[PDB]
C-alpha cells in the first residue's frame, strides 16, 4: 500500500496481497503518517494489483477509505512503470458515486455504487447502473442493471426490489440473470444452493 | 439512579429516572464494575427505565451500551410490572415477522423481509424499511436523526417517529410508501413520488 501522485491526481495503490485486513491497517498507517494532510472532502483514485482476485474487497476498502474522510472518485485498473511508479498505464477504469448506506436518488446508467454494509436505494437503478455491496441491497423502486452483494457479509445477504428487473445479480459466490414478476415486490436470496427469486409474500429463507 | 435487582423476572436492570443520559450510560458501566465477575458475557437481563415516556428514544442506545458489555437485553418492563414486551435480539436484517409484544432494537438501519404486527414496535437509529405489512408501531431516527426515514410495502402503521416527529397518518392500502421529514413534519408519499 503506497500513496502515488500521477497524471490521474492522487491514486492509491494496493499492491497484490492474501489478508485484507493488513492492507486496510495499511491505508490507516499510510495516512496517519500524512499528519492531517487530507481535507474534508478529497478524492483519491483506486488501483489494486491482479484486480480480478481481490474485487469482492472493493466496498470494505472504500468504506475504510470514506471512514478515514477520503472519498473514492474512480477505480483503475492497470499497473505502475517498473522505475517510475508514479507513472501508470490505465487499462481502464470506473468512476464510483459519492455516496452512503441510503441513497435517495435514482442510480443511473453508468455509476457505480460502492458500500461494505447493506445499500438501501431510495429511487430507481437504471441499466446500465451498478451496486457492488458487502451486506444486502433494497431497492425500493425498479431495479436494472448489475447488483453484487454479499461481497464481505456472505450468502445470507439479500437482494430485494420492488420490481426486481436486474440484468444481473450477485450473492456472494453465486449468481443468476433470473428476474422478478413485474412490478412484484421481490427477494433473491441463497437458497438451497443457488440465488432464488420469490416474490416477498411468499418468502421462505434458512 | 442505576442498579441490577434479582426478581421473579429474572435479573433486571433498574434505570431510576434521569435528565442525562451520557450519565446514564456512565452509570451502568460503573455499576456493571461494581458487580464483579456475576455477570458472564451471554448473562441476559430486563430493562426497566422509570419515566419510561421520556427515555423512549434512547433504548436504542442503552441496549446497545449494555450490549457492548456483554449484556443482552432480553425484554423491557414498564412500570410493580405494568407493561412488557420481548426484546427481538437479533441483527440489522430481520428475515421473519416482528410479533405482537415483540421489540425490535437496533442502533443504525433496520430492514424487515416481513410484516411487523400490530403490537409489535421496532425502535431503530436510523432507517427502518419493512418489505412487507407494517402496523405496530415504527420509531426511526433515534440516533441519527431527521434525514432517517420509514417505508413499507404497506404501511399501515399504527405509530411512526423519526427523530423529534411523530404523526399517526398512514399511507394508501398496498401501495409502496416512505414516510420522511419535509418542510417540519412527517411527510407520507408513495415510493413513485417522493420527494426529499
Amino acid at each position: 500500500v503506497d500513496f502515488k501522485m500521477t497524471k490521474e491526481g492522487l491514486v492509491l495503490l494496493i499492491k497484490d496481497y492474501q489478508n485484507l485486513e493488513e492492507v486496510l491497517n495499511a491505508i490507516s498507517a499510510r495516512i496517519t503518517q500524512m499528519g492531517g494532510f487530507f481535507a474534508k472532502g478529497d478524492r483519491i483514485s483506486l488501483m489494486i494489483e491482479n484486480h480480478n482476485k481481490h474485487s469482492q474487497d472493493i466496498p470494505r476498502i472504500v468504506s475504510h477509505l470514506r471512514n478515514l474522510g477520503l472519498e473514492v472518485s474512480q477505480i483503475l485498473v492497470g499497473s505502475t512503470v517498473e522505475g517510475k511508479e508514479n507513472d501508470l498505464k490505465v487499462q481502464s477504469r470506473t468512476t464510483v458515486e459519492s455516496t452512503g448506506k441510503v441513497i435517495k436518488r435514482n442510480i443511473r446508467s453508468g455509476q457505480t455504487v460502492v458500500h461494505s454494509g447493506d445499500v438501501i436505494v431510495f429511487g430507481n437503478v437504471n441499466k446500465g447502473a451498478e451496486i457492488l455491496a458487502g451486506g444486502s441491497v433494497v431497492v425500493f423502486g425498479k431495479a436494472q442493471g448489475n447488483i453484487r452483494a454479499g461481497l464481505n457479509e456472505g450468502g445470507q445477504a439479500v437482494v430485494a426490489a420492488l420490481d426486481l428487473q436486474t440484468s444481473l445479480i450477485q450473492i456472494a459466490g453465486f449468481i443468476t440473470h433470473s428476474k422478478g414478476e413485474e412490478n412484484v415486490p421481490s427477494i433473491a436470496h441463497v437458497k438451497g444452493n443457488r440465488i432464488v427469486i420469490e416474490p416477498f409474500d411468499k418468502v421462505s429463507f434458512e
